[PDB]
């Protein structure tokens, strides 16, 4: 059995957009992403039979110290930037906000595991779990292409990436095969090298400009020639390297902003992550079923919670 390590913010904001708003709760406010999220997880427990499962939040969803490096970086998502160590205020609809407190406040009380680390993303959370596992193989559900740095094959256990960018119903999983695949990496560092070929090639929704000149597809050739950015850099410092001096120039003009984005594109696989329950283990029952019941009630959605019992019951 697998362990799940959910995106949270990836899938929360997929149940607001999938979902519609007319799903309200008592007191009016809409509940459509939280009820799409309970779903998900009921889905994902009947699907996956996990034992253990993880909410990996995001303690800050845009680090300073990521800002620092690249200004850009997430840039075009922020409502209002808060000074040193204070999260920045993300864009995000009046009527989602709300909703991500009732999700936190049901897990909290159904005593789901929820896992962050302060000062770091929720893909930091995840590729810090899925790089210490050791036990049973990882499954990271999100809809971030990003988190394709995180497939492994060996060492033991594999990790693979369940992709919600066409909804969890369509959704497959995604190992170093697949992103050689779909990307040209070369297949035994799919991981590593997915991350180093997104550098290069940039990414626009993240506020990532990446290096002018070099698109995927040539990416993909120099990490296939290469094998690695390290060595592309130094084949790029030798003026003799069999490196064309177009992408040279292209290369060179760009060594800060290599440097730079490199601890911005990679996740921290070493964050101090912390959970709110003592073990990553998934609860068959809700700790608090006094409270998840009030919570569930008050949030309007008490089916979901009927469906997410079912599925935890019908686990062996
Ligand atoms: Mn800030
Ligand atoms: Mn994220
Ligand atoms: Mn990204």
């Amino acid at each position: 059995a697998p362990i799940l390590l959910l995106d949270g913010a990836s899938m929360w904001f997929r149940s607001y957009f999938g979902v519609p708003s007319s799903i309200k709760a008592p007191d009016g406010r809409p509940v459509n992403a939280v009820r799409g999220f309970i779903d998900a997880i009921s889905t994902l427990v009947t699907r996956e039979k996990p034992r253990r499962l993880v909410v990996c939040r995001d303690d800050d969803w845009r680090p300073q110290w990521r800002v620092d490096l690249i200004p850009s970086y997430k840039a075009h998502r922020v409502a209002e930037p808060e000074p040193d160590g204070v999260p920045d205020i993300e864009e995000v609809p009046d009527d989602l906000t709300p909703q991500v407190n009732m999700i936190l406040e049901l897990l909290d009380a159904f005593g789901i595991p929820t896992a962050g680390a302060a000062g770091f993303e929720a893909n930091d959370v995840l590729g810090t779990l899925s790089a210490r596992e050791e036990r049973d193989p990882v499954v990271v559900v999100s809809g971030d292409r990003d988190l394709l740095q995180l497939v492994r094959d060996e060492p033991a256990p594999q990790v693979r990436v369940l992709y919600l960018g066409r909804g969890l119903a369509k959704a497959t999983k995604w190992g170093p095969a697949e992103v050689a695949e779909q990307y040209g990496v070369p297949l035994d560092r799919a991981g590593t090298a997915y991350a180093e070929l997104a550098l290069l090639r940039g990414d626009p929704s993240d506020g990532l400009p990446g290096v002018a000149g070099i698109g995927e597809k040539t990416a993909a050739s120099l990490l296939a020639k290469h094998g690695s950015l390290q060595n592309i850099l130094d084949a790029a410092h030798d003026p003799k390297s069999g490196l064309s001096k177009a992408h040279r120039t292209k290369l060179l003009g760009a060594v800060d902003y290599i440097a730079a984005a490199e601890t911005v594109v990679r996740v921290a696989t070493d964050a101090p992550v912390t959970f709110s329950t003592p073990t990553d283990t998934l609860p068959l029952a809700a700790g608090d079923p006094a409270r998840v019941a009030e919570l569930a009630a008050a949030y309007g959605v008490s089916s979901s919670i009927s469906r997410l019992q079912t599925a935890l019951d019908q686990l062996p």
